[PDB]
């Protein structure tokens, strides 16, 4: 009933089959509750400001995400966060896309914008950078979390061990289906650096881009 | 070094990104040992005589495997096993393909090894098989490349069978995690429920399944 947009923040360094699968599982879960209609997915790669030494330039990560999504009919990459001239907090990215969602919807209930993350975020509060204490309440309260759990994640204990999460747990949606694609970008970077295969862990066009551009080779 | 062919037998009902990942991990492992040169991979779907209720017709399973292998330059699907009049034990499939390997001459003696996950390795060591002569022929004459599936202990499987223990030196344990922990059983259940299996299978396989109306209740 409620139209919803799923925003995924993170380094996407590189994007993998895990990140794409997260969108699919989350959309199925929200549709399965009966109360939501998922309209769009947004992949928002992190800004280069103060980035880790292993973080490749943002125009590469945007290009790889675009190649990864050419078989998707509902997820798009938005480079706005990465184009900003400063360090960006996730809550400000959500505010920006929420505003542009309210604008676009007026031209065509009112839509909602939710942050898509793994269950580990409920313990870590990093997407990919540690959120400020004063921003956690706004993210879980005004937007909400759609959490997909990898093996070994325990979202209900994470929510128990956090008073702010418990306070507003009604805006945290725990998807039930497993991720199965247990593929961190860290593993892919290590494998690439050691010359090991990453075929079938990320789309072939991303692998081709990585080789052509010489990324992730030490 | 010695040329090696990897053979995977199974239902492939449907093939998933897990099966293809297994081949890549196995080839990297063998190459890393320094003693082997992997020249080919063979996917061999099971005969329909086998025949559980949810086993789709072998024509479709080898069609889907062929579509999945379009982007591979070294793994092929061989429908020989599925075209025989009767189901065959794995060891007879190994015998057949080993003969084919020898006949395509030799660049030593090429070797043919069976590729499996640790869950199949588990099926080789239950106590009814501790004296089985086919299991022994598999590990003595061909050998095994085992890719570890999270939550399995291949070393204890090896130690619990006297046959596997005796021929442990022809059982190769790949170290890299599979990561694509995707069962065909999950995929069928999700397809029957209308759930997404995108990014769990090659896109052309999902398209074939949709176009053919497979796995729908």
């Amino acid at each position: 009933r409620i139209p919803v947009v799923l925003l995924a923040c993170g380094s996407f360094n590189p994007i993998t089959n895990m990140h794409l699968r997260l969108f699919e599982v989350a959309r199925d879960h929200l549709h399965q509750t009966g109360r939501y209609q998922v309209i769009e997915g947004i992949i928002s790669p992190v800004n280069d400001s103060y980035g880790k030494k292993d973080l490749v330039a943002s125009h590469h990560r945007v290009a790889m995400a675009r190649l990864a999504l050419q078989t998707s009919d509902w997820i798009r990459v938005d480079p706005w966060e990465s184009e900003q001239a400063q360090w960006m907090e996730t809550v400000k990215v959500l505010r920006h896309h929420h505003r542009e969602l309210l604008r676009s919807s007026a031209q065509m209930a009112l839509p909602e914008l939710k942050l898509l993350c793994g269950a580990d975020v409920l313990k870590t509060f990093q997407t990919p950078n540690l959120w400020k204490d004063t921003h956690i309440q706004e993210i879980v309260e005004k937007f909400g979390l759609v959490c997909v759990s990898r093996s070994g994640h325990d979202p209900e204990r994470y929510i128990s061990d956090s008073p702010i999460l418990q306070q507003f747990q009604h805006n945290i949606h725990l998807a039930r289906e497993p991720v199965l694609n247990e593929i961190s970008a860290t593993y892919v970077r290590k494998a690439l650096g050691q010359g090991q295969s990453v075929k079938y862990l990320l789309p072939e066009a991303v692998i081709t881009y990585i080789r052509d551009q010489g990324l992730y080779i030490n």
